């Protein structure tokens, strides 16, 4: 149907393949119009992207370790970013003309196809230091100047948080002070470590929830009797969507 | 020099008096060519007041429990909103064509007198629900019609927090989606609670520092040989201020 526009996520490891077929469920269930393409590493086992291919249109291999990647010579300088410059691959992807990328401890409530709506750079405000987005979902612009100049960025300054959000502030540095815009509601990326009363009062609306913390969705250990994990509706829904509509998907 | 212009703050108790005494040195220090306004409660002491007078060109007395108070009737069936009902009069101050709204728990750090450059309703993010913005520092306008307006939001509907800022961004509601000018930097109303790499790359720069917290700076035990507290610099700078600039003024 929009074979120009795609949500892009990406999986590092067999764990992380989990949250990305969840979210890639999520979007399918909300009835997108657009492309679901996954950048996964060969840490992804063969098994794994067999699973991520009955999810995602396209599962596409990045490693930063190949002499042939482009970002290589980049990790050479910054060891420490390998998982940063496989994401920033995500602007590499210039056979689409505009795409959101989602990480993958993120799940979708409704549909968000209006993001297409939005120019580069996208995002909601991150929590805790507002006047920085949160790198966990944005509308960009493939394009291989903006993926080098990116990659110039983490060569010459590496990235302030140790991650993607550093670099990504750092280089769309005016998001805070330009055009509103280019700010998404927090709704569009809501942190589940977020402000109980503007929740009770805001919180229905949400369409995205974004897992943070060190303990993501697929290392709960879920029970399905009780229907519950040991240690809430988001993080349950997050198991509904992964027992009822993932793993039935490879038989 | 600029009598049409103020920041205003408001004391409740002698204990937030000396929040007050400290935000209102902490401008003199940065040289502000702006009134300085508190608003007090009966509940200070007389003895405060003029400690207060020594800090503040204006100390204006507010009594919502006084049937004359134009917020009375409000309190009637608002009960719980005393304080709120009582900081929504800096409102009520039409003889200042513009106002810096701050609450007595923070501190500045820089001149600030370029929020004067602002309009209604102008204000920072607030970390954790970051739609919504922060109700301790703030630009406005004074108005008999927006103060009577902001009385009929409280009586209609209560605050969704318990506090002012609930009312205050129902009411402003149009704070996260519209002009990007009215968004204050967080470094005009940086939360003592606020994301550590972000604080060492964009901190040095604060201007203004909210303490949050149920634990005010004024409530340390602070020790003048070591010249610190039990329980780091923006505290230890209150305690500055308070021991160097305000201890010394009443005599
Ligand atoms: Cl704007």
């Amino acid at each position: 149907s929009m074979t120009d526009q795609a949500f892009v996520t990406l999986t590092t490891n067999d764990a992380y393949a989990k949250g990305a077929l969840v979210l890639g469920s999520s979007l399918k269930q909300h009835r997108t119009t657009r492309r679901l393409v996954v950048l996964a590493t060969p840490q992804v086992s063969d098994s794994m992207r067999k699973v991520l291919e009955t999810v995602f249109d396209e599962v596409i291999m990045v490693d930063v370790l190949d002499s042939g990647d482009s970002a290589h010579l980049t990790l050479m300088k910054r060891p420490e970013l390998g998982v940063t410059l496989t994401k920033l691959h995500c602007w590499s992807l210039t056979q689409y003309s505009k795409c959101v990328f989602m990480d993958a401890d993120t799940l979708v409530l409704a549909n968000i196809d209006d993001l297409f709506d939005r120019e580069e750079l996208s995002a909601a405000p991150d929590p805790g230091w507002p006047d920085c987005f949160n790198s966990g979902v944005f509308v960009y612009q493939p394009s291989v100047e903006t993926y080098n100049q990116l990659l110039h960025l983490a060569s010459e300054q590496g990235s302030f948080d140790g991650g993607d959000q550093g670099i990504l502030n750092t280089f769309f540095s005016s998001w805070a002070t330009t055009d509103i815009r280019k700010h998404l509601p927090f709704i569009y990326n809501l942190s589940s470590i977020s402000y109980l009363p503007a929740f009770k009062v805001f919180g229905a609306s949400a369409k995205v929830v974004h897992f943070l913390g060190r303990v993501k969705p697929w290392n709960y250990t879920y029970d399905p009797k009780t229907k519950s994990v040991k240690s809430p509706e988001f993080l349950i829904l997050w198991w509904n969507i992964f027992t009822t509509n993932v793993l039935p998907l490879l038989q």
